């Protein structure tokens, strides 16, 4: 019941990285980050919805790596993070830091949510799009409902970070 | 009184415009724009800082145009505005959208500030700078009370703002 | 023979694209384009080695979609390409246009290249890398050998335009 | 007339540059560089016309700095460049390295040219323009004509670097 009333209402994000390393940074963190444009309609999202949730999936992996709440409007950020860039683009491209309440760590394969299907992606199984790919509400609900509960995770604070 | 109340321990920077487009822009609107990097650096200022007073200077115009207060951190900003980027340049890389407070949308000559020099610019006049050069709390004090006062604003307005 | 002539001596880099519509573009057209300092890399790479070979691997697919022959440094482009780029990237980022020469434009999937392990890769398996991964000249020449032979090609073609 | 051998059918492009380091530096290496947006349209008019000429002004000097014929298409680049980048722009971002014939190195202010304006911007005196303003063929060879001759500078040198 606690999952489900953080997933009211949510919008929902496909979050694809080429590597392992910055979803692990994220968790180790609580943060995230990406270019001006994207950030920017994450910022548009935040205040749209009563929640945002970023379901990240590392390509080649097969997988994905958990979920999380967008906490907040983003912001300057801290020290740098050691983010692995894609080859060629410099760090002073990234904009600024996502405060993220994760709700979820634990892995789920793809070939657990291979039956369901994003009606906002032409209903194609819901691991496929591109970056960013927005996912309906429902096919969301349900593919976070797949993943194993995470008891390293209060969702006790994640609903008291909520300011809906 | 007013405007020295405004200045008190604010921190300065001289921002340099390759073309007067985009200080009108900002004169209409209300805002400015950057690159993520700078972006960073203006928020920690503005955080860190009782008052950031930008004073603006057009290239080539052997003037500055005004200047104002951040009036918050920036943000993801409304419909794109058409700032003149430099040659080359994509509007993709701007960053977030601050939120300025004009105290002064009158200009100074340059000849009138050439007897102001800025310790931290190695007691150059206070014109010469790179882009973002931040000037001297005295130096910038004084370099703002050369300006003619602006009766088109309300500094009641620009104080209400102000939250420190 | 033909093969292995064009491959004496040659550099091999592991090339990662995040969806198929840049390389079946690159396929049709003959070319590939990157961000600048990728670019410089290349041409740096074009100009001291015999040949550089360029080897396909579009992520999830679990397959290397073929492999090519860098046919010049990197120049203008000409007409213009509908490359899709990362989200929130523009192509204004983008260098030049390198002229590839496809040597075979058939598939390999990574099954039959889990023998080869690339030991400027801490001998991981030839198909793990980040995008650019150098391979070493045996690898390399070894995993281009594990390809089925393309009849469309007329490796004559190829060979001619070498101006070693 | 060895100079007016060089312009013969010229393109002509005001390069405004926000400091006089690049433009030392250019005048030592003989070279120039740019984002690749620019690259890209300095390269074609390099393919087509008999000569490109760059005339170089650093802003907020009130004088041109010299002028330049572009001698090759821009490649990789070779030794670094310590290039002073916008604020907050990365060196990453910038495109391959053009070489550039010299033809003039001295100073011309902009009272010396106050008589001419060019047709193909509005009319305006030449000294105004964005960065990259093309400038009309008479015009531009004018403008040339006005600088002080380059004794420092052999012509025959430029002349024999010609490929038309
Ligand atoms: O946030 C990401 N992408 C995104 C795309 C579109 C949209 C939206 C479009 N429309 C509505 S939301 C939202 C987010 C996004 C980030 C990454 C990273 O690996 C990563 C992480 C942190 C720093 C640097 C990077 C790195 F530079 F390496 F990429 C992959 N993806
Ligand atoms: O804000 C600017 N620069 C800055 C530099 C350094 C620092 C700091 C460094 N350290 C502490 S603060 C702060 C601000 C800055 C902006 C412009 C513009 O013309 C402009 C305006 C709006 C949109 C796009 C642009 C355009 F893309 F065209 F540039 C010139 N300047
Ligand atoms: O060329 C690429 N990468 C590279 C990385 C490192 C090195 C080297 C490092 N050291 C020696 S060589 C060489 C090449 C590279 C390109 C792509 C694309 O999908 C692509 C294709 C065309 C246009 C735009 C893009 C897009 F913008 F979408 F990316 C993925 N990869
Ligand atoms: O080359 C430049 N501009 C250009 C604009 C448009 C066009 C054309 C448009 N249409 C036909 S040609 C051609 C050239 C241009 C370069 C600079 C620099 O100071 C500079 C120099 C070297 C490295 C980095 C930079 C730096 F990053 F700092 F900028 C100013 N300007």
């Amino acid at each position: 019941s606690k999952l489900k009333y953080v997933l009211q209402d949510a919008r929902f994000f496909l979050i694809k990285s080429n590597n392992h390393e910055n979803v692990s940074l994220a968790k180790a963190k609580g943060v995230w980050s990406t270019l001006p444009v994207n950030e920017k309609k994450l910022n548009l999202a935040f205040r749209s919805a009563r929640s945002v949730i970023l379901i990240f999936s590392v390509r080649e992996s097969g997988k994905f790596q958990g979920f999380a709440r967008l906490s907040s409007e983003s912001h300057h950020g801290g020290s740098p993070i050691h983010w692995v860039l894609p080859a060629g683009m410099s760090a002073k491209m990234l904009g600024g830091v996502f405060k993220i309440d994760w709700i979820c760590r634990r892995e789920l394969p793809f070939t657990k949510s291979a039956h369901l299907t994003n009606p906002w992606n032409e209903h194609k199984p819901v691991k496929i799009g591109r970056d960013g790919q927005e996912i309906e509400l429902e096919c969301g609900t349900q593919l976070c409902l797949l993943f194993p509960p995470d008891e390293s995770i209060d969702l006790y604070q994640v609903i008291h970070k909520m300011r809906h």
